[PDB]
């Protein structure tokens, strides 16, 4: 059974980490074709080093490969270390500029360590953050997609508090998110959406009762995007619609209209999508796991399922 | 098997309506010692109606009734009239003066027709509303409770715009909230509760990163409800704590951060509780379905769950 089904960049995280050594065994269990559609973007020696532990070497000539983050010493694994901070850095800046330029399809980012990032004297606060600084935009016109439980929920404003994302929304800033979320829905496998719009308000303002926010900014958005020919419900309340699980894409106003359906429903199969301007980025859902790095004990299922994910075919 | 264990109140509703039929169908399926604690309130009349729809008049006389919202016409089963939106407040005003008095130590009231009550000159905004009213407290001093699939979810804010709650929160407005809610937790059977409380902003503001609302508002509070002597975690980001599901009763701060989890995991069965004083008052989770009302054929489930949920044993 085939799982890839366009070109991907993989990003190989921390080169102390199990990034590396994950990146190879999930390139492992892919068909000679598959392996062909992956460029792994990481430091040459760090795969080298995950070969020689796993037994893998002859897999190596099949891979298609851009040095980025090199090392200027060996890779000492399980250790955290400015050097490896940046290489991560480097090699996640090196996979999206592929996917910005059109080389790639979307990108995929094995495990990254914030302490050896940090150490390196690099700011970083997410993937969200990282992707909107690499392509020169606003971290606020990135917007980011959690999929988890049959649910795929893109949020308007993220990372702020409450207030400032109502101050923030605008029709404009509610259309480039769902025009952002319906090219990565392209991406996922579905390509021509049923999507719900969340109300702002509870009941979505029910008319203006509740606030007028809702016919100020999500009605006259709704009311655009059904113009350019899209299928959209809504502004429905949250709780209303989520409750009915008949669309493939939910758009939510706040954070946590979002993010607790998802921690709630998929507390442990869920994926991240950061969405930029061509640029969809996921990791995989766990950490760099330093006291087991190079020891053989880290499966690559969590790669393989986000693999699976962005390399859907249409 | 028992699910009544304690005295109850029942108003019937609208009395055109199936409250009247469900009223008696769920008492119907108590036992003789059951129906013995739950005290009717509403008019003779519609439940002499709804006995001979549903084929119940034995039933009758073993009811323990108050006469309340006593009509000066016939019943007209399906028929939206003042009248009848004057006896549900009667019947439901009946009850919680009851409740309020000691003599039944919860209420559960039928299905109204909202318009119903509109055209009497009653104003209603819900059980909330009512319920604050009749008792002589501010309508914010009242507190809706959502329960279903072991959540249990006070709301410090409910049916108002996103930026009207923000304006209104304060360190008293959720002490408030919590002891109504704690309250509510003894009679629902669990007497000394764990508490979660809700984050305003995303991940609880994370300190002040994200808003200082968490900071002035729910950091305040969660100490002076410890100094007291209550067991209570937070504030936290919503959706990480619900996911964990160790705590008796969670403290949201928007109507949507509570209903969206509730009507995800719940989405028929769950029981919505108005708290004020000592009084706990339940509408059964649907309408009064004028279109099927004299036609015997509504479903008493939802009644009998609200029941058991009210009629808790310890
Ligand atoms: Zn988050
Ligand atoms: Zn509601």
């Amino acid at each position: 059974m085939t799982i890839v089904h366009r070109r991907l960049a993989l990003a190989i995280g921390d080169p102390h980490g199990i990034g590396p050594e994950i990146a190879l065994k999930a390139l492992q269990q892919l068909s000679a074709t598959e392996r062909s559609l992956i460029k792994v973007y990481g430091p040459w020696s760090a795969l080298e080093q995950a070969a020689q532990i796993c037994q893998m070497e002859s897999l190596l000539q099949d891979l298609i490969h851009e040095e980025a983050g090199s090392l200027a010493q060996p890779v000492q694994c399980g250790e955290i270390t400015p050097q490896a901070g940046l290489s991560t850095v480097q090699s996640a800046t090196a996979a999206i500029r592929a996917c910005e330029s059109g080389e790639v399809d979307a990108v995929i980012a094995c495990p990254h360590h914030e302490t050896a990032i940090h150490r390196a004297g690099i700011a970083f606060s997410g993937y969200p953050s990282l992707l909107a600084n690499v392509l020169g935009m606003n971290e606020d016109e990135v917007f980011l997609m959690l999929v988890g439980a049959g649910l795929r929920i893109v949020h308007v404003t993220l990372h702020e508090s409450v207030r400032s994302a109502l101050e923030r929304l605008s029709p404009q800033l509610v259309i480039n998110a769902v025009d952002a979320a319906v090219q990565t829905c392209t991406l996922l496998g579905v390509p021509k959406p049923q999507v719900a719009v969340f109300g702002i308000n509870p009941h979505a303002s029910e008319g203006q009762l509740f606030g007028l926010e809702d016919s100020q900014i999500t009605v006259p958005a709704v009311e655009t995007l059904r113009k350019r020919g899209l299928t959209v419900d809504g502004p429905m309340g949250a709780d209303m619609v989520l409750a009915q699980r008949k669309h493939d894409l939910y758009v939510a106003m706040l954070h946590d209209q979002g993010h607790i359906p998802i921690k709630l429903l998929a507390p442990n199969g869920a994926s991240a999508l950061s969405i930029g301007g061509r640029v969809v980025l996921s990791s995989v859902g766990h950490g760099s796991a330093m006291d087991i790095a190079g020891r053989g004990v880290a499966d690559a299922t969590a790669l393989l399922r986000t693999i699976a994910l962005l390399g859907a075919q249409p």
